Order: C-alpha cells, then sequence, then structure tokens
C-alpha cells in the first residue's frame, strides 16, 4: 500500500482513467483540453528558450536539455488532470473492455483535439503580444521559425511514423506514471521518456499546433528589425503556411499519434493484462 | 493517504488556503509578506550570481540554470508559509466560493503587496552594504544593471502579457505543490515551472521590486572604480529611474500578474472543480 | 514495511520473480519480450541522439550522458514488466532452488530472446521509415554506423567478457531494484549501473540486435545524399553484414551475457542467501 | 503523519531543538562541535577541489557547482546531529520562549564556537599533512590562498552584512529541514540555500576558521616548488595573518552571523508562530 | 516510523550491524567481500571511463563528475550487503560496546581484506580480457596508468593521512545511510561524500587494490600499438611495481583507512551516543 503498482494493476487504473475521461461532462472535457493545449504550449516555449543559442553546442546535448524543459507540460497535464489528445487515445483500453462506446470515444477525442487547438492558439496570441520572438536579438523567433520550417518538410510516411514514435513515448510515460503514487514518482518517471521524443525529433500533434502556427505568425507579422537582427527574410520560410501545416504535418502526425499510443501502448497492454 | 492529491482535492486545498490567508491577523500577514519579499530577493541574487560571466555561454542554457537558482525563493515561500502577492492572488478561489468577502480580498492583497515591497527594499539595503555589486570585477553589478535596464524598456501590453505568463507559471507551480505531501514533492514540482518563467523573461512584480530598485541604487551610488572595471557610465542606464519603474514596469506587470494567476489559474480551476 | 528490502529478502523476491516469469503463459512471455525489444531499441535511439555531435566533447563525459539516456529502456522494462533476455537469466535462482525445471528455463529463454529480436527488428523498421538517420545532417546515421561498426571488430574473448560485464551491471541494477518499493527508488537505482555499462562500452545482446541491424540497413539503403553529407561511402562499413553480426557479436556477447548475470549475479546470491 | 510539517509545527520543533541543544551535557556539546568544525572543513575542501581550474569557466556557473559541493557539510551536520555555531544561534527561539536561560545560551554558544574552531584547526593539520595543496600542480593551494586572501579585504560593515546574509541562508536551510521527515527531504532542501551563500560570496565564521588558517599555513610552510608551479610568492599574500583574520574577518562575520540567524530567522518566526 | 533515524538510533544500528557482520559465517563474509572487491572495481572503471578525455576540462569539474560515477560501488555495497574493508572497520563500535571480541574483529577484518583483494584482482582479469585499455585510442589505459602512477609517489605520512581522509568520508557516508529508510535515501546520501574523496584524491585501500594492479598489468602486457597511440613507453611507468604498491601505497593507506573510520567515525560516535 506504499509500493508501486504492478503491470496488471497499472492496466486497470488505465481502464478506469478512460472510463472517467470519456464519461466526464463535455464542457469540463473542453476546459481541461484548453489547459492541456496551454500546458504543451508552455513546454515548447521552454524548449525554444533553452535551445536558443545552442548551434555551438553538440546537437544531442542541446536537444536533450530542451527535452527535459518540454517535460514540464506533460507533468502539468498529469498532476493538474488536463485532457491531452495524445494521452486521451489510451481511452481505447476502456473501449476494448467494452466499458465505453465508440460514439463516446469519438466525441471525447474531438472535444479534446479541438480544445487542445484553442488552448495552443490562445497561447500563440499571448506569446505574440509579449514580444518574446525578439529575445536573444531575435534568435528566439528564429529558433521557432527554424523548428516550425523543418516540421513541414517531412513526407507523409515520415510524419506518420514520427507521430507513432512520439505518442508511444508519451503514452509509455503516462502508463509508467500509473505505477507512481507520489507526485515525485509520477513526475520524474515522465522526464526521460519525454526528453527522448523531443530530443529525437518525433512529432506530437498538439505541440505542432503551437510551434507551426507561432512560426507562421512570426513570418507574417515580424518587424523589419527582426529580419535585420536574425539576418533573414520571410521568403526563406515561404512553406510556413496554414495549408502546408494541416496537409504536410497535422493530418499525418495525428494519424500516427493515434496508432502509436492507441495500438502500441493501449491495445498491447489490454491484450496482455485485460483481454482475460 | 500517501498518494498525491487529485485535481478536485487540490482545488479544495487551494480554497482552504485562501480562507486561511485572508482571515489571518493583518500584522502576521505583513510579517510573512516581508519574509516573502526577502525570499524573492534572495532568489534574484542567486539568479544574478549564477548568470554572471555567461555571455560566452548559449543564451538559453545560462537562463535555465539561473532559473533553477531563482526557484529557491518560491520553495522557501511555500515551505516557510510566506505571503507572496503572486500566490496570494489565488485567494480568488475562496472569493468565488463566497467563503471570503471583496474587502477581505482587497485588504489582504494590499497588506501582502506593501510587505513584499518592504522586504525587497530591505534586502536591497543589505545587498548594497555587502559590496556584492563589485563581485566578478563589477560584473555582478553590471548583470543587475543590464537586467534592470531591459525590464523598463517594454511596452504596456508587452509588460501586462509578460506578467500574465509569469503568474500563470508561479500559480501553476503553487497549485501543483498542493498535490504534494512531502517536502521533496512540493519543492521539486516547483523548480521547472519557475525556471521557465525566469529563463523565458517573464515579469514578476515582487522580483522586479528588488531588481530595478537595486539597479537604480548601483547606477546612483556605484564607485568610479565600478564604472572603470565594467567599462561603462551611469548615463548608459539613464532610464533606470523610480518613476520609469512604476509606470513602465510595476503598474503593467502587477495588472498582468493578477490576470495570470487569478483568472487563468484560480477562476479556471474553480469553474472546473468548485463551481459545482 | 516502508523500508528497503534487505539482501536476504531481495534474494527471495528474485526467486519468486523467476518462478512467475518461467510459469507465465508462453504468448504473454513473447508479447512482453517484444515490448522489451522495443524498449531497449528506444534507449539506444536516445543514446544515439544524445551522443550525436559529441566528438568535440571529452570522451567519457559524452559516453556518461548517453548512458543515462539508455537507462530509460531498463526502467521501462522493470516498471512495465517487460521480458528482457538479460534480466530473465536471473530465473536461474528459481532453477537453483529447484522451483523451476531445466526445460522451463530453456523454453522461457528462447521465447524471450526471439521476442526481443522481433521487437528490436520492428523498431528498426519504424526508425528507418521515420528518416531519423538524416538528423544532424546525417550525423545521427553516421553515429549508428560508427557504433555498429566497432561492435563487430572485437575478438571472441573480448566480446564474451564485454558481455559478462554488461549483464553483471544490468542484473545488479535489476537486483538493486528489488530493494526498492517506490517507482523513484526502483528507477533511480538503475540509472548509474546502466550508464556505466553503456559509457564503458560493454556489450548487451538485445541492444546489439537493434544497433548492428540498423547500421546494416543504413549502409544498404542510405541515400547518396546521406553519403555526401556524412562524407563517407558504404565501403567504409563493408564488415557491417548480418553474418559478421551473428558470428562476431551476437553469439559471443549472448554467451557472455548468460555467464555475467546467471553465474555472477544469480548463482552467487543464491549461494550466499538461498542455498541454505 | 507522512506529510511535511507546517510553519507553526516547524517553529515548535525549532524551539524543542534549542531546549535539547542548550541542555545537553557540555562535553557532548564540545565533541559534536568538533565534528561540525570537521564537517564544514570537508565541505570547503570539496568546494576548493571543484573550483580548481575554473578561471576559464563562467564565474557564476563555477561558484554554483562548488556551492553544491559545500552543501555536504551542512547535510552532515543535520543528519549526524553536529553542533554548528551558525545553526545553534537558533536556540534563541527557546530563549525567547523562556524555556532556556541567558547563561545557558551563552555557555552553549562558547562551547560550540570553541569546539568548531578545534575541529576546523584539526582538519587544517590533516589537510596539510596530506600534501593536498600541491594538487592540480599547486592550483589547489593557490585556490585556497586566493579564497583566503579576499576574505580578509572586506570592510567591517561589508563583513558584518556578508555574515548576516550567510547565516540567514544557513538558518533558513536548517528551518526548512524541520519540515522534512525523510533523509532525502531534509538533505535536498538544504542544497540550494547553501549553494547560494557559497556562490554569492557570503561569509560563514566556521567556514572561515578553516579557509584563512589553511591559507596562512600554505603561505608560511609551502615549498619553493609550490611557489614555482603557481608562479607567485608568499609576499603576494602578506595580509594573510592570524591578526588580520580575527580583526578583519572573524569578529565582524561572527557578529553578522548571530544577527542573521538569531534575529532574522529565529526571532522573526518566534514573533509570527510562538510569541502567542 | 517513516522518519529518518536520529543520531542516537543511528549509533545503535551501527552497533547491531557490527554484531551481525563479525558473527556471520566466515565463508559468507569471504563471498560478500569478493562482491565488494568487484563493486569497488566497477566504480573505478566508471571513474576512469568518465574522466577519459578530460584534460581540456577544469580539473575539479572533471574530478567531481568521475566521483559521482565512483559512488555506484558504495551504493552497491550498502544495498547488496557486501563486505568492504573500509565500512567493516565500523565493527569497532560493537567491539567498544563489548558485544564482540578482539579475535572476532581481527578474523573478520582479515577475511574482508583478503576477499576484497580477490574480487579486485578477478575484475582486473576480466577488464584485461575485455580490451578496455584501448578505448578512446588507448586514452582509457593511459588514464589508468597515470592514476596508478601518482598513487605510488606519496610519502608514508601523506598516504596515511590521505587514507584517514578517505575512510572518514566513506564511513560518514555509511553512517548517514543508517538514518535512511528507503533505497533513494540511503543511496543519494552517499553520492556527495564519495564524490568528495574521489575528487579530492584521497586514498582507499580496496580501490587501489584494483587501480595499481590494473596499471601494472597494462604497463607489462600492453600492445606496442597501445604505446604508439598513447605516445609513451612502459619506462615512463617504471615505478608501477607490485613491491612499490604494497610499501608505497597499500600498507600506509590501509593503516590510515583503519584510523579514519575506526577512530574518527566509530569510536567518536560510540563515545557521544553509546559509551553511556
Amino acid at each position: 500500500p506504499f509500493d508501486l503498482l504492478l503491470p496488471a494493476a497499472m492496466a486497470k487504473v488505465a481502464e478506469e482513467a478512460g472510463v472517467y475521461k470519456a464519461t466526464k461532462h463535455p464542457l469540463k472535457t473542453f476546459y481541461l483540453a484548453i489547459t492541456a493545449g496551454v500546458f504543451i504550449s508552455i513546454a515548447f516555449v521552454f524548449y525554444i528558450t533553452a535551445t536558443t543559442g545552442t548551434g555551438t553546442m553538440p546537437f544531442g546535448m542541446a536537444k536533450l536539455v530542451g527535452g527535459i524543459c518540454f517535460s514540464l507540460g506533460l507533468i502539468l497535464c498529469v498532476v493538474c488532470g488536463a485532457d491531452l489528445f495524445t494521452s486521451t487515445v489510451l481511452i481505447v483500453v476502456a473501449k476494448a473492455s467494452g466499458r465505453i462506446t465508440w460514439g463516446q470515444l469519438a466525441k471525447n477525442w474531438l472535444n479534446v483535439y479541438f480544445g487542445n487547438l484553442v488552448g495552443a492558439l490562445l497561447f500563440v496570441l499571448l506569446m505574440w503580444l509579449s514580444g518574446e520572438y525578439m529575445t536573444a536579438n531575435g534568435q528566439w523567433g528564429l529558433n521557432v521559425l527554424q523548428t516550425a520550417d523543418h516540421k513541414v518538410h517531412h513526407t507523409f510516411i515520415e510524419a506518420v511514423c514520427l507521430g507513432i514514435l512520439a505518442n508511444l513515448m508519451v503514452c509509455l510515460a503516462v502508463w509508467m506514471s500509473y505505477s507512481g503514487r507520489s507526485l515525485m514518482d509520477k513526475a520524474f518517471i515522465m522526464v526521460l521518456p519525454v526528453a527522448m521524443f523531443v530530443a529525437s525529433g518525433f512529432e506530437h500533434s498538439i505541440a505542432n499546433m503551437f510551434m507551426i502556427p507561432m512560426g507562421i505568425v512570426i513570418r507574417d507579422f515580424a518587424s523589419p528589425e527582426f529580419w535585420t537582427a536574425v539576418g533573414s527574410a520571410p521568403e526563406n520560410f515561404s512553406h510556413l503556411t496554414v495549408m502546408n501545416f494541416i496537409t504536410d504535418n497535422l493530418i499525418p502526425v495525428t494519424i500516427g499519434n493515434i496508432i502509436g499510443g492507441g495500438l502500441l501502448v493501449g491495445l498491447t497492454y489490454w491484450v496482455i493484462y485485460l483481454r482475460e
């Protein structure tokens, strides 16, 4: 009663979590999804801050420290009970157990995905009004522009597979937190699995619903003083469009995200510990 | 009974905390507010110490390590029960529940804000008498001068939004500590959320009530040996005035601080878990 | 009842773990072995990510930080209950106690080894489809090529002894986690012992069932744009063949792995605490 | 009963600690004071070791890592129950409660201060006999000489105020450990507050009773091979005398140390939580 | 019952530990001593790995990180119950209490010292067969050669005093682990005290029974390709002999080790908390 949960018990807590989430009031789900969109946006802002000025640093060392900074948003989601689309894909365990319906799964996923977008877009506005892009002599905004520009240059299969790898890591972090009982147990078990996906360039749909939109805003409304300082032009980031974001990144990464956490984490552990 | 609190229970502990704080004796509130002004001043002195000599270092890596150093002051506030204006804005949860009155909220906020200023100003005196500005051949005082000078060059909207972002981070750190039961749980859950706001250049009213006043004192009473060593003049910091501090930074950052923690952390979680 | 287990009690939990593992359903053992093959593959991908760009860094400092990144896969195996061939060699404690049969030990080892290979090979496919080898301008794939190429140049005795050293470290990490009761205890006790084997270049059979196969795939299907960027040719990695992998690395490292954990960790602790 | 102590309860544990310490047998107090003098000496030796060779490093980053190394001595004092003059100043809480007499407070302070000096001086002897000053080609002894030389060049007010700041940090670390219940809680809560005072150049009387005496011994008995390697002469450290130590540093820093922890930590918390 | 042990209770657990250790079966003591010789050998191999390539790094920063790597071996000894000669010197507390006889103390010390040598020498063989000396282009073996060569150039008094300082640190780490109740408490309380002795160049008899023997083996059986790569000759390490090891290092460091932990940690704490 003070010891970590075992893999069979962690599977039952995952099942009850999905029964709770899918049966919560819709507006509560939307409000918790807006907080999770804001939490993932804060974590990406922390990642961009920590990775500003790190071109002289070893590539993997810079990516790792920024990945530990991105871990805050997932810890916030778990401790504060926010609804993140990636983690909410694990309600498939409750679906496989027949404890929830397909319409309950579909309505919860649309509520969380849409709310996560509203929260991520609201944080872009506040981040734009803060003048943060001009930090480090515009190097903060150039980091966002360069991060957002690469996330739109992947092929469909590359984006789907990068999404599978990201939600596998996120859902394994959320699954391992089920074993935890304290706040330190749950939080620290999630640092390394998130650092990994962020350092390894895996794609998360909600994280990208903040990064690419923010880079599109910088390219469009950045000052000429920004372009002078960073020594570039908006035409170097011409492919940073809303349509390129949905087609090139959002659609394939989201498809991959569902497959990663749903099939690999959720349905595997249901087969091993719950199908019985 | 050994496990972390859940989001609904954390909301009730936030409500009872505000009922406690707003109903404490006024002089106890003033004395705890002076300690919190001193605690935030110590954390900024630690930030300045850690970030002295870091112009050769990657911008975000230097900001992150100084942000972990600033986390000490918030941990001190939480463990030692000090009254910080930013965290005391969460007494709006008790106000929304009708458990406290508007005059109780207004009197507690003025008591904490004024006491936080007295504590921050008392630490400036002790820091000035210590000769700390001449540390690192005056590089410690130049770090304070350069930090204080930028905090006065923001537009009203930029300062308000930077204040919203800071108190959102501070109040989310304080909210997540409510889940904690041990000293390690509460303290470590607050490191990354504070590092973020400090590394990301967000503005905290009480932190600025120490930084800018300290930079004004250095500009005015620094020795000619200081200006020789740092290779600058007081005229490079002409906009570091008390009037510029209140108008350019204090008023807008404080307005933003109330909106960040009160509306975003407090009233959101009251709607989701307490409005019932 | 809240204190760490003592060496005698940790030996009994090791015995009961082997009785559980060897008596689990075969398909459950195969499925948990596929997850462990994927978990060790994720840890090596994290190691490669963190160690990309670190030729300018001190050799041991770069190896140590990548070793902490590889620790995630073992933590995942322990918390999520996955079957790793290295840790499953400790079922020899149950065999020595006469609590399991030799055919039970042989069938479990073949089930785990084969499943660990399937999981490691499935992750190579996903990693190849992600385009990750072209990360850091191909420096990610060159790190894999250079890591895989050295792991095939050892003599039989060197490979056997490097395998003994690796499984001694892995099984001592798994043994020390038996003392732990919380998730933080079990996880953190395993970081330094795994970092050591990874930093010290010891050889793990399942880790190599991902690294060398992945390097063979890069050498064979890498783009000419990859070879241009990394400034090399596939002929620099001619000895990266499937046959060289089995003979030069897989067979001797696996023999060594059994001796390291089975004889040194398992049969020693059985003699001291269970032979009674 | 598993949760951290609250500020009111931490004040009562501080009161009972002072009643215990002031009423312990005098020889037990002297022996525990000699251990605390040795513990603070070990922490300064660790600080000097970690900060040797760090002139190429950013000033604050080098000071911070050495400050975490100095934290060991305070952790040792708290866990092993040693009597450190700085922490024993908090017996003023028991004095203010009328639970101890003024003669009990005076006799305990003289016993601890004298014993702390004996322990610090005994460690200087062992450190001198070890030949440690010649480590890093004499750079270890030059670090001690340069650290000790600056600690004697402060004005009386600067030294008193640097002593107030040091014992405020030390006594706040000791106060926050009262909230802790486990060994990890108590130890980790004391790392950042001690790192701060060490990184920020604050002055501790017992730490200086090891540093300056050790630098005086190096200046006087260092080999000519030492002066050749470090490229200096004893005449560069002419002000490192026993009389300069007492007048320039010991007397004012000790006065400041009493004011810092006694008045600021002890009498403040007694007014807020115990004067009732 | 969940709180750390107090200094008086930690003294009684130290007394009962020595009564257990000295009364264990001799062959169990020999087998646990062989594991401790292997555990300290692994920690030194980790130290050498982490400190390879660190001549460009600040001396103290490199020594500190390698010292955290050496901490693994002591954690392993404590968690896995191994018999290390340094920690077994604390059975003097049971001897002083009259709970064990002088012949029991002498027989246990010889059993542990001899077994620690067998384990350290067995790990040298495995490390030699692994080809690890050629790691980092022979820089791993040169680090061992340079570490082993300096450990033989100390005077008798320097070696005795460096041994006193090492076992004081090791026995204080073991004493502080007695306060711990969890695996994280016991393990983390031992990291900084061990890092200190390793970073500060203190001498441990069992650690040296692996380092110097390993350097003698490299000097004697290293390939001419090793000497070419490292750009040296065996004649640069002529004083690395077995006879120089015993006389110059083993005998004086062991004498010092007994005095450090026995008299300073054991007999002091027995006088303060057990002589009653």
